[PDB]
């Protein structure tokens, strides 16, 4: 059945903005997962999960009688898809249970893992999400095998359809680099936003780069991909060695025995996949990755045996029973237990990527320190495991339950507590009047608040105006933020703040974060008055100001907008067309298509463009809040053509005279081209729509200003 | 970016159920188009449209100084995509403005026509939908040129995204038949549900079948396709001859001069397409279809000159300037005006398909009658044009405005007015108890109401329980409806009805349509009580009973369910898998995925399966409303395998003993296989879900009962 995507495969896709509707959600519109979770008997769940660890099912028998390694890998993979570039992936939406991730080759046989959890899921129902359950199970596996975790927070609400994520352009699972859709160019440069080396892998290839078994070169891929997942060297070594303290790999026969992944399997498979024709197809005969490695002498118990083995033997290249490259300890005795036969023992073995921890010189130093100081290793792995499994949860205010660690961690972009009375409505009116009396313009006020608030992304719930980080490095220096203009606005706002705060009694004060937002609100109010309209913009105080020392500058870099269509900004020339980048940004902001449309048309007339560019400024009353953008864009009296100098800039001329009336970018003109966007533009550019435009703009502005306000949830 | 559809291109697509969310709609949740339209000054709109007809724009100059022909074609094409097989297509949602229809080759240059109407649309805003305006414009065109229309109803609310419609499997526009995705098999049998001969055409090819200029053979295609759009021979001849009384075709140079369709065009084209490099690219130089025919001596005025020409000349095969086959009048004088040069005249010309109206023997009889009796022609055309343009509007209760025809037409499936007081809540409780005391079972009551209500389809708003057509031919004899069982239930309910109506005073009575629905309600209440749960199912009276004489039996044939997964029914063996047909039925019913899931699992346990099949009846308390379907389907203690006898029937055995527990079809087991459906099944199969399951089942039951109740809007 031929679809619009088949006919016009390069047209923009707006359905990514209308996922996660109330239509596909089985829960009622008022369901609130946090409230459900807070009444869950978490201790009861943990007891059931402990019991499960050794309750082997015949359809997927437990290695060593204990499912803890399988479950650790399950949780690691749930979290392991995360990319710092866009915040997409990670454990926080339980997406491992949907396509494509439920069928990625690196997630083979995790379908078995999730099915073993169904009885617990069923028993507790809506009070524990899948997303929370996958991580809790990994924690219980660790605790059951003798490792004390750093903590756990609930609050990951389940989702109900697959997320629209760019995982790459390859059309073959696991394709090696340098193909027609290669994710690598130049000197092994991985394309942003990807954080895995091959399609369907989590980070790297366990046999080495493109399957070449060189631990030193593997190390380079490990370092690059783990950095793209927010992990530094210490955290990376801790996580790999910690993980591989447990369990084993599965490669008992040739891979050709393994059948269809879950999304390809027959209906009778009931949601499972990778059925194997090799012997019994399971247990001792299991095939997952094709490798056949067991790292430690006690795979079901926390030990220091990983680094004893890594450093205590020399390693020889060998092949598993499926033909994959792996390593075996030279001259060693058979000390590693077998998973099923108490009469068999094995020599120590390692993956290429485990050997990276010894043969990359930076990792070796860390590995050696962990080998000599196992308490340091345990602590580092506990912290890293917490970070891994919570990286996408957002502000600490979202963290639920009795096991939430009290320690504030720098990676959480922490916001200080508020310990003083907040400004009330009379105070807000007094501060808005002061801001308008200062001489700051509508353009300056709107631009500044936009800059502050629009760093939010719902993928990992980082960013937003809380914290006033726009005043800190590195946000204050970002090109999109107009550093010189920004500094002049912030100086004026800090002077208003100081004067207000110095007049108060009783401990009342206003944060700069709140004042930035409030000042933006006053700009929008002033713009509405400029257009003849009496409008009140909602404001909620309670933001606090974070310090520079609470703001990791390197972690903040990935929130820099290199493309922000809402300010007609593109930092460089990219291969993805700018209107696709606009839709991607709207998706991070949580905006629907109508919201994206009204927001952009209003920002253009308020003067929010970077550098005061006239591109898309289709009005003769800039700084007045009108629907002019739409009325003019849709005027058939104007003809548009790309310029000679630049095919991405367009000139709009009077059709009868040839006279130039406007210029615009692709982001501007897509609203007049795309057949669904133009239908939305037409609503706002109709003669009956001015009041609707204003009230919808105010709503979407307020939505953006509050995106990170989980303190008010 | 590789997507799930790329990896698993045969997986079922649930997004067709989650279109039209409040996310994509720019109007507020409380917007009601009928309320807006009812205050529109329709007379004023029509005056503006009359003026537009002769106000040429230079970017697409008006033929003969009058846009009326263009607008009639535009309205015909808006309505012309309709297919009776599924009710999809038609003018009722304004879909011509979205992909793919906005870029179909048969819709070339209607982009121009729609752009000409933006100033009117913009002036009247939300009070007139695009969908209504396209039709209204065609009627104003006709009236402006001296044709008296049969009337007009508003009420087509605008939609905001493309509908998911199967338009064929070809991958090339206009592909001729007999390719690898041919829509024809056997002796020119067009595949259901299609109603056009080539991808991107409305009905037929104007040169003749696959381009062969044989009017007799073309007639066959005309007849078959028009019948698939609900038009008989008289209506067909009236429409084609009526339409081709006006305007002209456009084929002034070779087609290779015409560029990209709108969805493919550059951003600068601002939603227009087919830009032509031939001479001026417009007006006298226009190329649309590649044919160059003008039918009448007065292309801007109603006449009977089409038939005077068709019958008054003999016709010679010729080629247009673009190379297309067309016909010209032998020996004729130059009597047809030129569209732009008042000093040029032309010979009469015809399409192959016009000549069909004379050379097909059945058409010739009708055409000759219309030629001798142009008043008969005018009346048939007016009636046919109203039917064409209103065919998908639904019940007459949806028809809005001051020009609705008072005549009730048989094709409307009319419902008599109610002229008596309705039963109240106490009466409804008395009737439910009488029904339960009769001895009718939960299964009989649920199955009968299901059968009556589930003929609704939201594509053209036909069907539903209003009318009590289930008691009439042909519904009473449809296999899915279990004719002997149904007859028994209807007899019992008619005796209840007689006894209740005969005891009343004051004219109060209950219709059989209402009592069928109410009885189903009593069944669902009784099932809930069987499960230990007291619930009240909502009921709204006011349906009426239609007569056999008010029921077109042949038109009702297309509403027969040949596949109804909700009753585990498949009338024959089809190429599309049964799970895909389920989702298609759910889309017709207007159900979301959650709604489809609850509804099916509840129907299975209430005994709604046709023939009392055990397939999917995963309960030991049939006729009790419980979640047992979900809990049993999802039990990993059961293993499923296709049977030897039938690969589409599955046996569920205990995994440890081999004992047979259940049997199921693909429709049952898809809820345990598909990863999004299984996620829904898990919510209703959880230990906390009994209350939710009952509540949600009652809500979707009541939704289905009320689908055709536009009298309550
Ligand atoms: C360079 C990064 C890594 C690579 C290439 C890698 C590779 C693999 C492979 C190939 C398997 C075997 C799959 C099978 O055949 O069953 C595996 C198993 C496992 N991995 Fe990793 N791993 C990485 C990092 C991690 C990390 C960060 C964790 C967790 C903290 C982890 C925990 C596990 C555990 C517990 C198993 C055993 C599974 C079982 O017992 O069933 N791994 N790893
Ligand atoms: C067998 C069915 C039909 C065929 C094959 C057909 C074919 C065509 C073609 C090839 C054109 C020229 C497109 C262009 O080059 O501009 C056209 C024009 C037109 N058709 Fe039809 N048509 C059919 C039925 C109808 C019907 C049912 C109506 C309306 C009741 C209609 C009304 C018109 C009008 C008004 C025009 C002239 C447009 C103008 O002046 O711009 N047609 N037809
Ligand atoms: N822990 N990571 C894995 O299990 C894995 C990585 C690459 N191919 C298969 C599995
Ligand atoms: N693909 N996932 C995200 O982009 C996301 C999820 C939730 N809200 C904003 C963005
Ligand atoms: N009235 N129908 C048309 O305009 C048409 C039919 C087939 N190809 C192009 C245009
Ligand atoms: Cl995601
Ligand atoms: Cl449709
Ligand atoms: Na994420
Ligand atoms: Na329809």
């Amino acid at each position: 059945g031929t679809s619009n995507r088949d006919w016009w495969p390069n047209q923009l896709d707006l359905s990514i903005l209308h996922r996660h509707s109330s239509l596909s959600d089985p829960m009622g519109k008022d369901f609130n997962y946090a409230q459900a979770f807070e009444k869950l008997d978490l201790a009861a769940v943990k007891r059931d999960l402990h019991a499960l660890m050794t309750t082997s099912q015949d359809w997927w028998p437990a290695d060593f009688g204990h499912y803890g390694g399988l479950f650790i890998r399950m949780a690691w993979h749930s979290a392991g898809t995360y990319r710092t570039a866009d915040g997409r992936g990670g454990a926080g939406e339980g997406q491992q249970r949907f396509a494509p991730l439920n069928s990625w080759p690196a997630n083979a046989n995790l379908d078995k893992a999730r099915r073993l959890l169904w009885p617990i899921k069923q028993k507790y129902g809506r009070a524990i999400s899948w997303a929370d359950l996958l991580i809790l199970t990994g924690n219980v596996a660790l605790e059951s095998m003798g490792f004390k975790t750093f903590g756990f927070a609930g609050g990951r609400a389940d989702t109900w359809e697959p997320e629209d994520v760019y995982w790459g352009s390859e059309k073959i699972w696991l394709e090696l680099s340098g193909g027609p859709n290669s994710r690598y160019s130049g000197d092994r440069q991985l394309e942003n936003p990807l954080a895995a080396v091959q399609m369907g892998l989590i980070y790297v290839n366990p046999e080495g780069p493109d399957g070449n078994p060189d631990p030193v070169a593997a190390a380079r891929d490990i370092r690059d991909t783990f950095a793209r997942m927010a992990m530094n060297d210490e955290e990376t070594v801790a996580l790999i060695a910690g993980g591989h303290t447990f369990g084993k790999t599965h490669g008992a026969g040739p891979a050709s025995n393994v059948g269809a992944e879950p999304e390809a399997a027959g209906i009778e498979a009931q949601g499972l996949g990778w059925k194997s024709a090799y012997r019994t197809g399971k247990g001792a005969d299991a095939i997952t990755s094709g490798l056949e490695v067991t790292w430690t002498t006690t795979p079901t118990q926390w030990s220091h045996n990983f680094f004893e083995n890594l450093f205590g033997y020399e390693w020889e290249l060998t092949k598993s029973p499926a033909g994959a490259h792996q390593w075996v300890a030279k001259g060693a005795d058979a000390v590693i237990p077998d998973a099923f036969d108490p009469s068999k023992k094995h020599r120590p073995t390692m993956l290429t990527t485990d050997l990276s921890l010894r043969f990359d010189p930076a990792y070796e130093k860390i590995s050696r320190r962990f080998h000599e100081n196992p308490e340091q290793f345990a602590d580092a792995f506990a912290r890293a495991w917490f970070k891994l499994t919570h990286r996408d949860m957002g502000p600490r205010a979202r963290y639920l339950g009795p096991e939430v660690p009290a320690e504030v961690l720098l990676w959480q972009d922490p916001i200080p507590a508020v310990d003083h009375p907040l400004i009330d409505a009379a105070d807000a009116a007094e501060l808005k009047a002061k801001v308008l009396a200062s001489g700051l313009t509508v353009s300056q006020l709107v631009s500044t608040a936009w800059a502050a608030a629009s760093t939010f992304r719902g993928s990992d719930k980082r960013g937003g105006a809380n914290g006033a980080r726009i005043r800190l490095a590195p946000q204050k220096d970002w090109e999109a933020n107009q550093p010189e203009q920004l500094a002049a606005v912030l100086e004026t706002l800090e002077a208003i703040r100081t004067a207000f705060n110095g007049a108060q009694r009783g401990g009342k004060q206003v944060s700069l974060a709140d004042l930035i937002v409030l000042a933006g609100c006053a700009g929008v109010e002033q713009a509405a008055k400029n257009a003849g309209h009496a409008v009140t913009v909602p404001f909620a105080p309670g933001r606090a100001d974070a310090s520079q020392e609470q703001t990791d500058v390197e972690s903040m870099a990935v929130l820099e907008p290199v493309a922000d269509g809402f300010r007609n900004y593109l930092k460089g020339k990219y291969r993805v067309p700018a209107e696709v980048l606009l839709v991607d940004k709207a998706q991070l902001l949580t905006l629907s298509a109508p919201e994206m449309t009204v927001l952009l048309g209003g920002l253009r007339v308020l003067g929010a463009n970077v550098g005061q560019s006239r591109h898309g400024v289709f009005t003769a009353r800039e700084q007045a809040l009108t629907n002019d953008f739409f009325v003019n864009l849709l005027d058939m009296g104007t003809e548009w053509k790309p310029t000679a100098a630049d095919a991405d800039v367009f000139e709009g001329r009077d059709r009868a005279t040839g006279e130039l009336k406007w210029t615009g970018t692709r982001v501007d003109l897509v609203f007049g081209s795309h057949s669904q966007l133009r239908a939305l533009a037409e609503v706002y550019g109709s003669a009956d729509a001015q009041e609707k435009f204003v009230r919808d703009f105010v709503a979407v502005w307020n939505k953006v200003m509050n995106l990170d306000r989980f303190d008010l949830a």
